[PDB]
RNA sequence: AUUGAAAGUUGUAGUAUGCGGUCCUUGCGGCUGAGAGCACUUCAGGAGUUGCCCGCGCCAGC
């Protein structure tokens, strides 16, 4: 009632339990098996290098002994046609997990 | 709603700043498209042909 993120994405309270599962679930993101079959070889993974140049007070630069921040790192970039799948059980938003229905007047009305 | 319930391996980072593919170099020197050659030799603008035939300078004039 007082929180919205805890309602939709669940939460956990080790003090007294009160576990509520997430109402929205998602799967991994894989390239489709058709793409994998049709490429067979090829890397489709590129290691691109990026630098961080740090000019000194006038114009100077150092590698690892002047205390400056000048490095040369690398990052992996991928491609391909990926597959996604999500399931949103939004029908339970605002209804307590333990009491899906109230059933007080002999009708199974939702316990909102 | 199950070894279960919530859970970014994440946020900042120029593989940069300067550098003439440049300077010298004749596709040049010598070379007759030249020498011999009748557009010549034989040819009538020629033969025949009337500038013809008839014709009052005329009659009256002191």
């Amino acid at each position: 009632k007082e929180l919205a993120d805890a309602d939709v994405h669940g939460f956990l309270a080790p003090k007294t339990g009160r576990r509520r599962v997430s109402l929205v679930k998602a799967s991994f993101i894989l390239p489709t098996e058709d793409f994998i079959k049709e490429v067979e070889g090829e890397r489709l993974i590129t290691a691109i290098k990026h630098n961080r140049v740090d000019v000194d007070e006038k114009g100077a630069i150092g590698s690892s002994k002047e205390g400056t921040a000048q490095m040369l790192f690398s990052r992996e970039y991928a491609t391909g046609l990926y597959g996604f799948s999500i399931v949103l059980d939004l029908g339970l938003v605002g209804i307590p997990q333990g009491l899906p229905v109230k059933f007080e007047e002999n009708q199974p009305r939702p316990n909102i």
